Order: structure tokens, then sequence, then C-alpha cells
């Protein structure tokens, strides 16, 4: 079986997951875990491509601590309450990929600049359908508000690492997107503590 | 079968998972995952309880980041090449919850004082085997640079948090070890940004 979400809509809601939550399997899109808090804005956990999963605690009976919303239209594949052996061993593997990454963001907001987390972040983003090319460049759909909640930072902060970064080329801003414009410097930037 | 380690003893290394290299479920004691640096610093990515799994990345061919330690002296279980389904879902439910604890790490670098995050970091060690009770308080056996690690900071800006949680009278400090005296003062810092 296969279900359907257009860009926006929410998937999964915090809490104790009901009885017949699914677990969930990306098709196509991106689909995006964040948490919020108490004045509605996000810090986003994590960005699930095509091939990977989601909603894993409510096979597990644990708790649900994030959002999972439709980054883009998204096409899903529910997982059965038990997946059999072969299901099991691919949820695991991006389960095992997905701590990985979580690993690498802890070391990043423990150890590197702002700009240079930020670099980071837009290259991410980069490599997701929320991106695609103009006039030869990357362009990447971001506002700054979501930026901040890729950075986990504020909206005020990014303005300015954003500017600043635009003033020395390494991008253009505006309308609600990033256009990459020095790719080979943006990557130094996020390969270093800053 | 299973595998004996001493406290200290470097379990497994970072990098490609070698052909014949095996995950483990802990049996008794405390591993801890952590990332180093070229100085030969770390940064705590994550504690493994008995229970707990690790080296999962050598079931999928997938890079290892960090070195695995012997918190304590530790006796493990190396998991098959080719898990069974039983065993295959015990490692995904521990791998889902700790990807929910990952995102509650990344929750506290991105919006938590150190301080209230220290006071977190201490909470958590006193429920594993560094910790035990002296004169009715919880004491844990943690130098400023295990505590540095824990919390992704330096021994400076941490030496300076544990002397104002001292003069507080949150807990005492001396000897490589840490004694808490007011666990409910510990927990409110521990769930407030600060």
């Amino acid at each position: 079986e296969t279900v359907s979400f257009k860009a926006g809509d929410v998937i999964l809601y915090p809490g104790v997951p009901g009885p017949r939550d699914r677990a969930y399997r990306v098709l196509e899109g991106l689909v995006r875990l964040e948490a919020v808090d108490e004045e509605g804005n996000a810090l986003t956990l994590r960005l699930v491509r095509p091939g990977g999963f989601f909603g894993e605690e409510a096979l597990f009976g644990q708790e649900r601590i994030y959002f999972a919303e439709a980054a883009t239209d998204v096409r899903l594949e529910p997982l059965p309450e038990n997946p059999d052996p072969e299901l099991l061993k691919d949820l695991a593997q991006h389960l095992s990929q997905g701590l990985a990454e979580a690993y690498r963001r802890i070391e990043r907001l423990a150890t590197q600049r702002l700009k240079n987390r930020m670099a980071a972040a837009l290259l991410e983003l980069s490599e997701t359908p929320l991106a695609h090319e103009e006039e030869g460049k990357v362009v990447l759909k971001a506002t700054h508000d979501e930026l901040a909640a890729a950075v986990g930072s504020v909206r005020e902060t990014v303005t300015k690492v954003i500017g600043e970064l635009a003033r020395e080329g390494y991008i253009r801003s505006g309308y609600g997107k990033i256009q990459l414009l020095d790719l080979k410097g943006l990557k130094e930037l996020a390969e270093s503590r800053g």
C-alpha cells in the first residue's frame, strides 16, 4: 500500500504513538522531522530522503518527540506493524546511518562556528528536491526562518551570516531563495571549525 | 559467545569496518562512543548501557566515525553477521531510542545554556555504573576533562561552571568526583533553557 501527502502537510504529531500509528518509508519527496517549541518555532532534527524511514517509534511504543512534515509533495509506504526480516534490516541500516548523521550534527553544534555550519547546511539542502539549478548555479528554496531551523539558530543571526556570505561572494540571497555561487568555497567552510 | 573488556580498553576504532568486524550488545558495564580530534581530545557521542548496541555500522558496511571505549569493565555479546529477526528487531528498537536521544542532545546544544546542560549531563551520568552513593548522596566518578567531553565543551569553561554549581550548593567537586547535593535543583536546571 502507498500514501501521498502534499508539501506542507503534517504526517505525524509528537506524543505517545496511537495503537494504529505506522512507521513510513519515503518513496518520493522530502520529509522533515522537527521539534517545535511553545512559540511555534522549529528546530530541524532530520531530513528524510527517498528510501529513508521515519516514525519508527510506533513499532516500539516509544514516544515521538517530533513533528513529521512533508517538505515537498511526498509519496510514502506505510510499514506493517511487524516488518519482515528484509524490511527490518533495511530499517536498521537507515537508523544506523541516521544516528551517525546525528553524531555529525552534534559535532558541528559543539565545535563549529555558525557561518561554517550554515555553509554545511546549504550544501546538505542542495542535495535534496528543495534545490535545482538556475543560470547554471544551484538555487535552494529556503526562507531565513527555515534556514534558522536548519542550523538551530534564530532569524536575526542567520540573516547576518547570510548577508556576510553574500557580500563575500559565496551566495546570492533573495525572495526566499539562496543561490550558491562558490561551491568549492562553501565546502571549505563546511569542513572547517571556523 | 561472549567477550570481556577492562575499563579503559578500546573496543572499536574509527574507519571503514574490517570484514570480520562485529557489532556488540552490552551485557554488563558502560561503553562510551566518542569522537576524538587530532589533539587527542574527545566529544562523547553516546553512552551504551546494558542491553544497548553499538558497532552496528559493521553490519552495513558503513564507516565508523567513533571510538568505542570501555567506560567501566564490560562484558559484551558479539552479534552474528546476519542477526535473526528477533535480534534485528531489538537492534532496531535500540537504534530508534538512540536516535531520539541524539535528537534531545541536538536540542540541548542548540538551545540550552552550558550550566543547564551540565546539570543534565550530571543527572544522566548518575544513572550509570560510573556513579554510586556516599554519605547518602550520589557521587559520580568523572574528571573535568571527562565532563567537558560529555557536554562538548572545554576544560576551562567546565571548571568555571562546576565551581558555580558548587558555590550555589548543587554539588561538591574534588578528586575526580562530583557529589550531587540537590537533585531536585539539578533537575530544574536540566529542564530549563537557562
